[PDB]
Protein backbone atom coordinates (compact mmCIF):
# COMPACT_ATOMS: atom_id res chain seq x y z
CA UNK A 1 0.00 0.00 0.00
CA UNK A 2 1.08 3.80 0.89
CA UNK A 3 5.18 4.22 0.90
CA UNK A 4 4.88 6.00 4.13
CA UNK A 5 2.84 3.28 5.91
CA UNK A 6 4.13 1.16 9.03
CA UNK A 7 2.96 -1.24 11.20
CA UNK A 8 4.86 -1.66 15.24
CA UNK A 9 4.47 -4.36 17.87
CA UNK A 10 6.67 -5.54 20.11
CA UNK A 11 7.40 -9.68 20.59
CA UNK A 12 9.78 -11.37 23.49
CA UNK A 13 12.68 -13.27 23.60
CA UNK A 14 14.81 -14.78 26.49
CA UNK A 15 12.58 -12.32 28.85
CA UNK A 16 13.38 -9.43 27.26
CA UNK A 17 11.42 -6.90 24.92
CA UNK A 18 11.65 -7.29 20.83
CA UNK A 19 10.57 -3.86 19.30
CA UNK A 20 9.39 -4.29 15.57
CA UNK A 21 8.20 -1.87 12.82
CA UNK A 22 7.52 -3.30 9.16
CA UNK A 23 7.05 -0.86 6.38
CA UNK A 24 4.57 -2.98 4.68
CA UNK A 25 4.49 -2.19 1.28
CA UNK A 26 8.00 -3.54 0.98
CA UNK A 27 8.71 -5.58 3.77
CA UNK A 28 11.33 -4.25 4.78
CA UNK A 29 11.92 -4.39 8.63
CA UNK A 30 13.90 -2.19 11.45
CA UNK A 31 13.80 -4.11 14.98
CA UNK A 32 15.27 -3.42 18.14
CA UNK A 33 15.36 -4.84 22.15
CA UNK A 34 14.45 -1.88 24.28
CA UNK A 35 15.26 -1.95 28.01
CA UNK A 36 11.60 -1.58 28.60
CA UNK A 37 8.71 -2.12 26.88
CA UNK A 38 7.31 1.56 28.18
CA UNK A 39 6.18 4.35 25.66
CA UNK A 40 9.18 6.22 26.59
CA UNK A 41 11.40 3.56 24.54
CA UNK A 42 8.93 3.39 22.00
CA UNK A 43 8.73 7.43 21.35
CA UNK A 44 12.78 6.85 21.08
CA UNK A 45 12.86 3.95 18.18
CA UNK A 46 10.08 6.24 16.46
CA UNK A 47 11.86 9.08 16.08
CA UNK A 48 14.54 7.67 14.74
CA UNK A 49 12.70 5.73 12.68
CA UNK A 50 11.26 8.72 11.30
CA UNK A 51 14.33 10.62 10.97
CA UNK A 52 15.47 7.88 8.54
CA UNK A 53 12.46 7.24 6.48
CA UNK A 54 8.95 8.87 5.56
CA UNK A 55 7.04 7.53 8.25
CA UNK A 56 3.49 8.95 7.72
CA UNK A 57 1.30 6.56 9.33
CA UNK A 58 2.01 3.55 12.34
CA UNK A 59 -0.28 0.99 12.78
CA UNK A 60 -0.49 -0.64 16.10
CA UNK A 61 -2.69 -2.74 18.42
CA UNK A 62 -3.57 -0.64 21.53
CA UNK A 63 -1.06 -1.89 23.49
CA UNK A 64 -0.39 0.77 26.61
CA UNK A 65 3.39 1.51 25.28
CA UNK A 66 1.61 2.38 21.59
CA UNK A 67 -1.18 4.72 23.32
CA UNK A 68 0.74 5.96 25.94
CA UNK A 69 0.99 10.03 25.51
CA UNK A 70 4.70 10.16 25.05
CA UNK A 71 4.54 8.22 21.57
CA UNK A 72 1.19 10.52 20.85
CA UNK A 73 3.76 13.65 21.94
CA UNK A 74 6.54 12.22 19.25
CA UNK A 75 4.37 11.10 16.33
CA UNK A 76 2.68 14.98 16.84
CA UNK A 77 6.61 16.41 17.15
CA UNK A 78 6.69 14.28 13.83
CA UNK A 79 3.68 14.86 11.69
CA UNK A 80 2.82 11.00 12.11
CA UNK A 81 -0.61 9.65 12.20
CA UNK A 82 -1.59 7.19 14.23
CA UNK A 83 -3.77 4.03 13.95
CA UNK A 84 -4.97 1.48 16.49
CA UNK A 85 -7.64 -0.05 14.66
CA UNK A 86 -4.78 -8.13 1.86
CA UNK A 87 -3.50 -10.53 4.97
CA UNK A 88 -2.39 -7.37 6.76
CA UNK A 89 -2.34 -6.97 10.52
CA UNK A 90 -1.65 -10.91 10.01
CA UNK A 91 1.67 -9.64 8.38
CA UNK A 92 3.40 -8.10 12.18
CA UNK A 93 2.45 -11.47 13.15
CA UNK A 94 4.11 -13.12 10.49
CA UNK A 95 7.47 -10.76 10.35
CA UNK A 96 7.30 -11.36 14.51
CA UNK A 97 7.39 -14.91 14.18
CA UNK A 98 9.73 -15.14 10.98
CA UNK A 99 11.79 -12.68 12.73
CA UNK A 100 12.46 -14.85 15.91
CA UNK A 101 12.83 -17.88 13.17
CA UNK A 102 16.12 -16.01 12.06
CA UNK A 103 16.98 -15.07 15.34
CA UNK A 104 17.02 -19.01 16.20
CA UNK A 105 19.11 -19.41 13.82
CA UNK A 106 22.29 -17.36 14.56
CA UNK A 107 21.95 -16.69 17.96
CA UNK A 108 24.82 -18.54 18.35
CA UNK A 109 26.90 -16.91 16.70
CA UNK A 110 26.64 -13.68 19.14
CA UNK A 111 27.25 -13.12 22.51
CA UNK A 112 24.01 -11.02 23.44
CA UNK A 113 20.67 -11.45 22.14
CA UNK A 114 20.51 -7.32 20.73
CA UNK A 115 23.44 -8.74 18.21
CA UNK A 116 21.64 -11.62 17.20
CA UNK A 117 18.46 -9.65 16.67
CA UNK A 118 20.39 -6.74 14.45
CA UNK A 119 22.33 -9.79 12.31
CA UNK A 120 18.59 -11.19 11.76
CA UNK A 121 17.38 -7.94 10.66
CA UNK A 122 20.22 -7.62 8.36
CA UNK A 123 19.59 -11.61 6.38
CA UNK A 124 15.56 -10.23 6.50
CA UNK A 125 16.27 -7.04 4.65
CA UNK A 126 19.46 -8.40 2.48
CA UNK A 127 17.71 -11.62 1.71
CA UNK A 128 17.07 -12.09 -2.01
CA UNK A 129 14.56 -14.65 -2.05
CA UNK A 130 13.56 -13.86 -5.66
CA UNK A 131 14.82 -15.58 -8.95
CA UNK A 132 17.58 -13.03 -10.18
CA UNK A 133 16.35 -9.72 -10.72
CA UNK A 134 14.47 -9.64 -7.62
CA UNK A 135 14.27 -7.25 -4.73
CA UNK A 136 15.58 -7.61 -1.54
CA UNK A 137 13.08 -6.00 1.54
CA UNK A 138 16.07 -3.57 1.56
CA UNK A 139 16.12 -2.64 -2.16
CA UNK A 140 12.22 -2.70 -2.18
CA UNK A 141 12.02 -0.05 0.19
CA UNK A 142 14.55 2.17 -1.39
CA UNK A 143 13.03 1.92 -4.63
CA UNK A 144 9.08 2.34 -3.62
CA UNK A 145 10.61 5.72 -1.86
CA UNK A 146 12.76 7.44 -4.68
CA UNK A 147 9.78 6.49 -6.83
CA UNK A 148 7.76 8.32 -5.22
CA UNK A 149 9.88 10.82 -4.89
CA UNK A 150 9.28 12.06 -8.61
CA UNK B 1 32.84 8.74 -4.05
CA UNK B 2 30.82 5.89 -4.51
CA UNK B 3 26.99 4.86 -2.88
CA UNK B 4 28.36 2.90 -0.44
CA UNK B 5 31.05 4.91 1.43
CA UNK B 6 30.69 6.28 5.13
CA UNK B 7 32.23 7.95 7.53
CA UNK B 8 31.90 7.56 10.79
CA UNK B 9 33.07 9.63 14.07
CA UNK B 10 32.35 10.84 17.90
CA UNK B 11 31.27 14.04 19.04
CA UNK B 12 31.02 15.61 22.69
CA UNK B 13 27.99 17.18 23.93
CA UNK B 14 26.63 17.80 27.50
CA UNK B 15 29.84 15.60 28.59
CA UNK B 16 28.08 12.86 26.70
CA UNK B 17 29.44 10.59 23.67
CA UNK B 18 27.75 10.70 20.40
CA UNK B 19 28.63 8.35 17.38
CA UNK B 20 27.90 9.74 14.21
CA UNK B 21 27.77 8.35 10.77
CA UNK B 22 27.56 10.13 7.40
CA UNK B 23 26.87 9.01 3.83
CA UNK B 24 29.07 11.13 2.02
CA UNK B 25 27.75 10.88 -1.39
CA UNK B 26 24.63 12.62 -0.08
CA UNK B 27 25.21 14.28 3.36
CA UNK B 28 23.02 11.74 4.88
CA UNK B 29 23.13 10.76 8.72
CA UNK B 30 22.91 8.57 11.57
CA UNK B 31 23.75 9.59 15.12
CA UNK B 32 23.52 8.13 18.83
CA UNK B 33 24.24 9.30 21.93
CA UNK B 34 26.65 5.77 23.25
CA UNK B 35 26.91 5.09 27.24
CA UNK B 36 30.55 5.00 26.55
CA UNK B 37 32.93 5.33 23.32
CA UNK B 38 33.92 1.93 23.22
CA UNK B 39 34.34 -0.92 20.41
CA UNK B 40 30.91 -2.82 21.59
CA UNK B 41 28.74 0.29 21.14
CA UNK B 42 29.97 1.29 18.20
CA UNK B 43 29.86 -2.44 16.35
CA UNK B 44 26.01 -2.41 17.37
CA UNK B 45 25.71 1.04 15.94
CA UNK B 46 27.14 -0.23 12.70
CA UNK B 47 25.57 -3.53 12.55
CA UNK B 48 21.52 -1.32 13.11
CA UNK B 49 23.38 0.49 10.34
CA UNK B 50 24.93 -2.21 7.60
CA UNK B 51 21.06 -3.65 7.90
CA UNK B 52 19.35 -0.56 6.69
CA UNK B 53 21.71 0.97 3.70
CA UNK B 54 24.50 -0.75 1.84
CA UNK B 55 27.85 -0.22 3.54
CA UNK B 56 30.58 -1.09 1.76
CA UNK B 57 33.50 0.90 3.06
CA UNK B 58 33.64 2.78 6.45
CA UNK B 59 36.19 5.49 6.95
CA UNK B 60 37.56 6.55 10.72
CA UNK B 61 40.52 7.97 12.20
CA UNK B 62 42.28 5.71 14.89
CA UNK B 63 40.01 6.05 17.56
CA UNK B 64 40.50 3.07 19.73
CA UNK B 65 36.69 2.12 18.98
CA UNK B 66 36.95 2.39 15.59
CA UNK B 67 40.38 0.04 15.44
CA UNK B 68 38.58 -2.52 17.93
CA UNK B 69 38.72 -5.73 17.25
CA UNK B 70 34.29 -6.12 18.42
CA UNK B 71 34.26 -3.77 15.70
CA UNK B 72 36.79 -5.49 12.80
CA UNK B 73 34.70 -8.60 13.31
CA UNK B 74 31.33 -7.15 13.21
CA UNK B 75 32.88 -5.50 9.77
CA UNK B 76 33.74 -8.66 8.78
CA UNK B 77 30.41 -9.94 9.12
CA UNK B 78 29.00 -7.71 7.10
CA UNK B 79 31.24 -7.33 4.29
CA UNK B 80 32.35 -4.51 5.56
CA UNK B 81 35.85 -2.87 4.63
CA UNK B 82 37.95 -0.36 6.73
CA UNK B 83 40.43 2.74 6.11
CA UNK B 84 41.48 4.16 8.89
CA UNK B 85 43.10 8.08 8.24
CA UNK B 86 43.50 14.05 0.83
CA UNK B 87 40.34 14.19 -1.25
CA UNK B 88 38.16 16.93 -1.99
CA UNK B 89 34.85 14.47 -2.48
CA UNK B 90 35.79 13.79 1.81
CA UNK B 91 37.41 16.39 2.91
CA UNK B 92 36.10 17.25 6.38
CA UNK B 93 32.60 15.91 5.70
CA UNK B 94 32.27 14.21 8.91
CA UNK B 95 33.61 17.51 10.38
CA UNK B 96 30.88 19.51 8.92
CA UNK B 97 28.30 16.96 9.58
CA UNK B 98 29.21 17.01 13.36
CA UNK B 99 29.45 20.91 13.67
CA UNK B 100 26.02 21.15 11.67
CA UNK B 101 24.43 18.37 13.82
CA UNK B 102 25.57 20.78 17.12
CA UNK B 103 24.19 23.66 15.64
CA UNK B 104 20.82 21.49 14.87
CA UNK B 105 20.83 20.16 18.85
CA UNK B 106 21.21 23.61 20.29
CA UNK B 107 17.85 24.72 18.79
CA UNK B 108 15.93 21.76 19.29
CA UNK B 109 17.34 21.22 22.53
CA UNK B 110 14.55 22.45 24.60
CA UNK B 111 11.92 20.41 23.00
CA UNK B 112 13.36 17.63 24.55
CA UNK B 113 13.95 15.95 27.75
CA UNK B 114 17.22 14.29 27.69
CA UNK B 115 20.28 14.74 25.08
CA UNK B 116 19.61 11.47 23.36
CA UNK B 117 16.08 12.73 22.37
CA UNK B 118 17.65 15.74 21.07
CA UNK B 119 19.92 14.18 19.16
CA UNK B 120 17.19 12.32 16.91
CA UNK B 121 15.49 15.16 16.48
CA UNK B 122 18.39 17.50 15.32
CA UNK B 123 18.83 13.94 12.86
CA UNK B 124 15.34 14.18 11.89
CA UNK B 125 15.70 17.94 10.77
CA UNK B 126 19.25 17.45 9.22
CA UNK B 127 17.97 14.87 6.72
CA UNK B 128 14.64 16.55 6.11
CA UNK B 129 16.21 20.16 5.36
CA UNK B 130 15.74 21.70 1.86
CA UNK B 131 17.91 24.35 1.16
CA UNK B 132 17.01 27.43 1.51
CA UNK B 133 13.95 25.48 2.50
CA UNK B 134 12.23 25.25 -0.59
CA UNK B 135 12.38 22.61 -3.64
CA UNK B 136 15.62 20.48 -4.05
CA UNK B 137 16.33 17.02 -2.83
CA UNK B 138 17.14 16.87 1.43
CA UNK B 139 19.46 14.33 2.51
CA UNK B 140 17.15 11.90 2.68
CA UNK B 141 16.01 11.70 -0.51
CA UNK B 142 19.18 11.98 -2.09
CA UNK B 143 20.68 8.69 -0.31
CA UNK B 144 17.68 7.13 -1.26
CA UNK B 145 17.96 8.35 -5.07
CA UNK B 146 21.44 7.68 -5.29
CA UNK B 147 21.09 4.05 -3.69
CA UNK B 148 17.59 3.19 -5.62
CA UNK B 149 19.82 4.26 -9.43
CA UNK B 150 22.72 2.43 -8.28
CA UNK B 151 20.54 -0.56 -8.23
CA UNK B 152 20.37 -0.61 -11.99
O1 LIG C 1 -0.72 -12.43 16.73
C1 LIG C 1 0.02 -11.49 16.94
C2 LIG C 1 1.42 -11.71 17.31
C3 LIG C 1 2.01 -13.04 17.44
O2 LIG C 1 1.31 -14.15 17.18
C4 LIG C 1 3.44 -13.14 17.89
N1 LIG C 1 4.17 -14.25 18.05
N2 LIG C 1 5.47 -14.01 18.48
N3 LIG C 1 5.54 -12.64 18.59
N4 LIG C 1 4.30 -12.18 18.23
C5 LIG C 1 -0.47 -10.19 16.81
C6 LIG C 1 0.19 -9.05 16.31
N5 LIG C 1 -0.66 -7.96 16.37
C7 LIG C 1 -1.89 -8.33 16.91
C8 LIG C 1 -3.10 -7.59 17.18
C9 LIG C 1 -4.23 -8.27 17.75
C10 LIG C 1 -4.14 -9.66 18.05
CL1 LIG C 1 -5.53 -10.45 18.73
C11 LIG C 1 -2.95 -10.42 17.78
C12 LIG C 1 -1.81 -9.75 17.20
MG1 LIG D 1 1.39 -6.37 20.62
MG1 LIG E 1 37.52 11.30 16.56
Amino acid sequence: CSPGIWQLDCTHLEGKVILVAVHVASGYIEAEVIPAETGQETAYFLLKLAGRWPVKTVHTDNGSNFTSTTVKAACEWGGIKQEFGPQSQGVIESMNKELKKIIGQVRDQAEHLKTAVQMAVFIHNKKRKGGIGGYSAGERIVDIIATDIQ
